[PDB]
């Protein structure tokens, strides 16, 4: 089955960082063709930890911008919701919908989404055990999802660290695809006091990681200048690494793939 | 005055807010030097399972919520999952409290201080005791003056939460804190013998009030029936945390 | 029953530092008739991260310090073992012998502790769930041992950072009397890199939950400057502050008391 | 070269050990780019239960052991528990361990490293990997010179260890890194079936060889008989990690 590769600029911090994105990600998708690429970018951070960072442009701008990249590149597109009044709306433009980590709970949510016939993507919560997304992906598929993601984003390790159990990967296997978050399971929750924090430097060994152990794609925020981002600066992977991680996942799976267990 | 929130989980009906009501109402009498405050939930948005119960929905909510006030005279308190439901639910809570997994959701932060109401945030499983000290600022920038911050357990492994302490002293830096004696012990996806013994911790430690779902029979609750403490000890754990607050209070720490 | 006091300098700096500590304890034990206090004081930091941390002075020196103290003050004494040969000799002082954290698990030391005909108090590994402990006083009986303590420090929660769970108290409860550990729970293991760090501000809020709960005893570090200790500096309770916490505690446990659930 | 470490948990007879001394040898003949060493201990000094077993003795232990190198040549490790046993141990032991809830004890580490023989340090559930820096240093302090520090999981919630992948490029700052494949899935006081996939992740993000506990018939082990490897799927583990090492280790982060 078609690898997913899921990655853009963490917030549509404008119309220009999408397309200047979105240009490489299609060169890409010309490049690996045997896999799905997928543009993501957040119209909205609506759980930043201070009120004073960075949000985004609202929907209606987001929706336009998001527009635009598939409609110059012809890419998929995904973004995320955070109230289900937005489910419609956003269902115009994203093929994926995402769910975000700390509402993974939320049924109504999950509900609005899988209703608009469109896949979803749930991040697995900080809190949730792997077995535990059992329920989740029954919600969905209660609420008329055809197509559901779990995407593993790391587990509370003590305070403000994460840390990658990767036994969820073939637990999270029996019930839905599985996508591994290589830029978010490295941060830092909180640690910088009014941002959080992460080391890039595991960025790429914890890929690697997961791809031996077998997933069926992965999320991946990347940014021209990650230093001069508006948020996750810090943990948002430069844009010209990009093609060297993809093509050493696509390497490391290839020759990981005859053991991968079958569930 | 020392808070004490208490009352069924979900709202099964407001038949039975009204028996929680009454013994509420009779405690409440008893206990001048406590500032009760009557809660239940209107909708279970987050439960695990797409079949169990979540209610009979926000205005038969609100509905119910409202005889309990004016039958009983008590406060009241109830949490919004959506934006939209901070300014309906104004109408009747005097404290908004807002779900665990969500305290980190800036707008419904904001909705809820909109109203001019308290607001209590449940600190989530995964923030760290620190890390509330933005919550709180977003309130106050919401215009929220009558803050609580609630401890209810940290994330400890799979499918279990730890009472980290520390954290009372902690947060009662920039906001009141209220220990919730009954979700604490609840194992995510919990154990009644642990619900008194950690409230006792928590006055011994210094809090400004704690919160208790108590139920006539837990066993038949459509939620938490497995932590919901009895009506009929009810009593006898505010008697005892009083006592010990009584003594311990002398050593609470400044700020 | 007669509330436990174990209290006394991390490590045995100088058989001086243990009279000073010793005279104060025993001024105490005059005061607070209803507690039973036990004197403590490690012959040997046999587990420092650092190899240049002060260790001790050897046994031989620590036993008769710690013989002295008995001797001038009439006070019961505790210290801790790091192996088997080291029962025989310390069990000569000794009327406590303490078992390590790190060691709750070593079969042939509680054997050892245990035949000496001593009371035995093992520290509740970081990585030991508080029903695991049944084992460990299991293995303490079949040993001989009559008197058996299991003390609270402590369970590691993420990195560098140990949190305590009360539950565990009623748990252990179930087979052994129950000791909360008042300065080691609130320590940052490595916190300080080639040391461990602490926070002081904690010590005092958590005993007053420890005794709250309910517990047969509680243990604290007193150095009459902890900022000059050659361990612990960090956590070490200012003597003069002893006798605060003390009437504190049995305050708190006096009311608290009538609550206490039956095992 | 890649080091693997394999053997039976405990030395429930030499004659349990020449059997799976065979395979070892057999697959040393095969695969010349790895360097095997076998492992078995003498004695299981931490059980939980009194009542489990705990060998045949220290003599009898290095007596098999000796039987193993002898007869087919391989060089040898086993554990220590005291450091009086670090002497005679070091008579057959090419490379002493040291046990994970005993990585701090410093007359242990002293005495292994005085022995001149290699010494793997398990590190322990509740150290973090940066912390493994003043184990090296203890080691070194003391004469070492091959030194390794082996990554078996750390302590998550109760009962369940997770490993932290970022262990192995932090130790690898100070220490070759070995990865233990059959404890990091146990479950304090396991499922084999996450063995497999997690060796092969370790080996994605680069160490210096895999520890494997393997028994002909593990369901009958007197030892680890839930996380033991069966004996016929040694060889295609190795191969597969080998191939999946290859491909990887182009991207193995410098230093
Ligand atoms: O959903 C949360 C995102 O993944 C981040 O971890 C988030 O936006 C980080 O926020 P902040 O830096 O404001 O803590
Ligand atoms: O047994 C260990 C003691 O309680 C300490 O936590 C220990 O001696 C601290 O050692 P260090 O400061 O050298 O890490």
């Amino acid at each position: 089955e078609k690898f997913l590769v899921i990655a853009g600029p963490c917030a549509i911090e404008s119309e220009e960082l999408l397309l200047k994105v979105g240009e490489e990600i299609k060169r890409l998708s010309e490049k690996f063709k045997e896999v799905e690429f997928v543009f993501k970018s957040s119209f909205d951070k609506a759980n930043r930890s201070s009120i004073h960072s960075f949000r985004g442009h609202g929907l209606e701008y987001g929706v336009k911008a998001l527009r635009k990249v598939k409609e110059e590149f012809g890419l998929k597109i995904t973004t995320d919701i955070h109230e289900s009044w937005q489910a419609e709306p956003v269902a115009e433009v994203a093929d994926i919908i995402q769910i975000p980590a700390f509402l993974c709970r939320q049924t109504d949510l999950l509900l609005a989404a899988a209703k608009t016939g469109r896949a979803v993507n749930v991040k697995k919560g900080q809190f949730l055990a792997p077995w535990d997304t059992k329920n989740v992906v029954e919600k969905l598929k209660f609420g008329g999802a055809k197509e559901i993601y779990l995407t593993e984003r790391g587990t509370t390790f003590g305070y403000n660290n994460l840390v990658v159990d990767f036994r969820s990967l073939p637990i999270m296997k029996q019930w839905a695809k599985v996508i591994y978050d290589a830029t978010h399971s490295v941060q830092l929750p909180g640690g910088l006091g009014d941002k959080s924090g992460g080391m890039r430097e595991f960025i790429f060994p914890l890929i690697r990681a997961a791809v031996a152990v077998g997933c069926d794609g992965v999320f991946m925020e990347t940014h021209p200048e990650p230093e001069k981002a508006l948020s996750d600066a810090s943990t948002q992977l430069p844009l010209s690494q990009l093609e060297g991680i993809i093509e050493a996942i696509l390497e490391i799976r290839e020759v990981a793939s005859k053991y991968y267990e079958t569930i």
